[PDB]
């Protein structure tokens, strides 16, 4: 692809983070802690899952960023509306304000309703995310495989400002401790 010149510097918003997440000083990395991280609760924190939002809000234009997922067994990535549900159980779907892909149990899937199987020959170590607000597009790219296309959501009805969206996943197996990292431009 040729989306790299729309690169944006994303940082994580601590106030939205599940209370078990550890965000680095530079707000560019996040991982699952082994316990509650000693923060007060608030109406913005994701309660049920190890999720966090980017600080940046997008309402126009073209945006691109990259995320490192090296040696993770489970994660979700994409964008979401600023007004997505934070508390309780919910599915990741465009109806609920999410445009995401994930890894789970050795398969990759797009967060449509119902979910869509992805066809990835080269397991990615870094994912590129492109948003075209005006066109209603969210696309995902396999940076490990020379930028090959993973998935495009088109005809998106964003219906609000968008925020970068992350889920580091649970670590029940002991094999999913590794962080999500925002990669440098
Ligand atoms: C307690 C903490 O545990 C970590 C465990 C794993 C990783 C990691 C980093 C890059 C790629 C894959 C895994 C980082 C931290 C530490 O040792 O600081």
């Amino acid at each position: 692809h040729h989306h790299h010149h729309h690169m944006v510097h994303i940082t994580l918003d601590r106030n939205t983070a599940n209370s078990w997440l550890i965000i680095s000083k530079d707000r560019r990395q996040v991982r699952m802690g082994d316990t509650h991280q000693n923060v007060s609760d608030n109406k913005e924190r994701f309660s049920n899952y190890p999720m966090v939002l980017g600080a940046q809000r997008f309402s126009s234009g073209k945006m691109y960023w990259e995320v490192d997922v090296t040696q993770k067994e489970a994660w979700d990535l994409g964008v979401c509306r600023d007004s997505v549900q934070r508390k309780g159980q919910f599915s990741l779907s465009p109806e609920n304000g999410f445009w995401t892909i994930w890894l789970w149990q050795d398969s990759y899937e797009a967060g449509t309703s119902p979910q869509t199987t992805l066809h990835i020959q080269v397991p990615p170590c870094q994912i590129g995310i492109f948003v075209d607000y005006e066109a209603g597009v969210v696309s995902f790219y396999n940076i490990t495989d020379h930028g090959s296309l993973i998935y495009t959501f088109s005809e998106c009805v964003f219906a609000g400002p968008l925020r970068p969206f992350f889920n580091v996943g649970f670590n029940y197996s002991g094999g999913n401790a590794a962080p999500l990292k925002l990669c440098p431009l």
